[PDB]
């Protein structure tokens, strides 16, 4: 089982036997900002089960996140697939993405499922309505309160000094450089540094010029999320040398964010650019062996579950309705990319014990 491999995990599917509706398979087709290209395009909410907002189908159907053999299943494919770290889709209680439910009441289930798989869960800040550095430091708190003391509450672990919290903070350009410095500075006005809930705080990088913004901010690392390979700066895999150099020279963790593919026309139809065919896995081997090459700290992959944007790893499975081909794995099995990964995961593990100095060859 590989600790320095995380995966992106969402918990905001529902269906009605265990949610009373659909939630998120019935996502609704996203509206182009401009009404005379979005006319062309399909309109309304996705109607499952035999309708989702996927370009694919998963091997469990439309299926809900408070299930608890869906936890289980997520959990065993997880393992199975060489991923020590589920980096979970969070929100404050009672919020949710603008789709959704709220989500922070079933941490409690993921977390003890997590631990009877030896798995580790980190926490994804998605963008909440406000988010600011004030309620991050209230919302750090909560998360650390609330669930650091659980057996499968991720810490990455020096090798000397207290193992350290992480959070990946989704869209932290959003919030200027000097706000996120009262936070994470260590004479800011509300710094957690040194404090019983410091940890290691990793910014999203979308253009170049965030890495300056990044480092004012005080953050102790960047990923870079996005799975198609040249819609930022930071998702192109020619950049990842740089960024590497970069976060070397400045004391900062890279983490790049490889994925599968890339297809979300289902949401948002006139997205087409942005769709990456997954080629039977070389598309994603290209990304692992790329991650690979700079010789990261961690490296985490988009995604376990985001079935709306095709990035998934998880099980799917050939489908086809009376106007509706699913894309699937064909010819492969449902479980591809869990065996491609747990292949990667195995290699870099390898690698990756050859990095440290006092590992070093004569
Ligand atoms: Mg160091």
């Amino acid at each position: 089982l590989n600790n320095y491999l995380h995966v992106f995990y969402y918990s905001w599917y529902g269906n009605p036997q265990f949610d009373g509706k659909y939630i998120h398979w019935n996502h609704p087709v996203l509206e182009h900002w401009d009404p005379r290209i979005a006319k062309n395009y399909p309109q309304g909410r996705h109607n499952p089960p035999d309708d989702i907002g996927s370009s694919f189908y998963p091997e469990l159907g439309s299926y809900s996140s408070r299930d608890p053999s869906v936890i289980e299943t997520h959990m065993r494919q997880m393992r199975s697939a060489s991923i020590g770290v589920l980096a979970l889709s969070w929100y404050p209680p009672d919020v949710n993405d603008e789709n959704g439910e709220p989500t922070d009441n079933l941490v409690p289930t993921i977390l003890d499922k997590a631990h009877k798989y030896n798995l580790k869960v980190t926490f994804h800040i998605e963008p909440y309505s406000n988010r600011d550095d004030q309620n991050m430091y209230k919302n750090v708190k909560y998360i650390i309160d609330k669930y650091g003391n659980h057996p499968a509450f991720y810490r990455y672990k020096t090798k000397t000094g207290n193992a350290l919290p992480m959070f990946y903070v989704y869209d932290s350009y959003i919030t200027k450089p000097e706000k996120w410095a009262n936070l994470l500075t260590t004479s800011g006005s509300r710094s957690i540094r040194n404090s019983p809930y410091d940890g290691l705080f990793i910014a999203l990088l979308v253009e170049e010029k965030h890495k300056y913004d990044i480092l004012q901010s005080g953050f102790d690392g960047i990923y870079t999320y996005f799975a198609t390979n040249g819609f930022t700066y930071g998702s192109s895999h020619q950049n990842w040398a740089s960024l590497k150099l970069f976060c070397d020279k400045y004391n900062l963790i890279f983490i790049p964010s490889v994925g599968p593919g890339y297809i979300d026309t289902s949401i948002r139809p006139w997205n087409t650019q942005n769709t990456r065919n997954r080629i039977n896995g070389k598309y994603y081997e290209i990304g692992l062996s790329a991650a690979l090459q700079t010789r990261p700290s961690l490296i985490s992959i988009t995604s376990f579950n985001e079935w709306h944007e095709g990035t998934q790893i998880e099980k799917a499975v050939p489908k086809r309705t009376s106007n509706t081909v699913y894309l699937d794995y064909r010819p492969h099995k449902p479980g591809l990319y869990l065996e491609l990964t747990r292949k990667w995961s195995e290699k870099y593990s390898k690698e990756r014990a050859t990095y440290a100095l006092d590992r070093q060859l004569p």
